[PDB]
């Protein structure tokens, strides 16, 4: 459900069930931020701006967060 | 017409009026905990804060809801 | 914590028990068109299609609610 | 002012002018697939199907996000 954009290609991306899981878990924990890995980078996740860090170079990817419709379609 | 209350006596949920939806809208949107609205001969109150409905006639509450489009939106 | 249903009978909305909470939140989250549970030796189904929960013993029909998290976070 | 899109120069979401993001926002409430806007003669597409504005004279594609208030409302 956790997306973030890529300004090469102009998409938006997934991320691994892992890293999702992670962000996922702190987003309904009422966390402000969250920190992953995925291989030798490190990110922060900050809710509050809806912007993915990365902890090494400062470059900052916008986050989404895909919304189910209230009520559901038959 | 996204927002919605429930009657009981028929067992679903109701739209509101273009206009009464657009007065209920624009209070959400502007950040306001309370808005209220007229139609019948009644004055109600949605209580953004416990999403009910209040009829200052009678006193009686009833619930309502915001429906949410999808995001992203399908092709 | 964050599916209700409105009680009618005390004019408020009210809280499932964490574990039905969590049976409603995963049919949800995983795409399905309504979820059973039981409280208190009752079956009920939940119709996410209507947003309506529906006592299967009497056909009693009552609103739910999806609470919905801030997007951005508020710091 | 619930539409934003992010400027990778700053780093920053932005938002837009009150008529744009009535604009998009009236589209949205609609159901259209996408709406065109202007900022002055400068001409973008906003894709809701991918949530990405097209600038129409540059080709730069930047995201889009709806900002989402909390239900129920805070006191
Ligand atoms: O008064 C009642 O008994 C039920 N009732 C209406 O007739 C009505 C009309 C427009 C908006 C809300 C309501 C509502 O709750
Ligand atoms: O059966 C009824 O009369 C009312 N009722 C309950 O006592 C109850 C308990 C837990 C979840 C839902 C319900 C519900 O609708
Ligand atoms: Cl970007
Ligand atoms: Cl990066
Ligand atoms: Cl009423
Ligand atoms: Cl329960
Ligand atoms: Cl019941
Ligand atoms: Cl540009």
């Amino acid at each position: 459900n956790w997306r973030w954009f890529d300004d090469r290609s102009g998409r938006w991306c997934s991320y691994s069930a892992s890293n999702n899981s992670t962000i996922d878990s702190a987003w309904k924990s009422g966390e402000t931020s969250v920190r992953f890995t995925a291989g030798r980078r490190r990110y922060t996740v900050q809710f509050t701006t809806m912007v993915q860090v990365n902890e090494e170079t400062g470059n900052r990817r916008p986050v989404m967060l895909t919304l189910l419709r209230v009520p559901r379609l038959n």
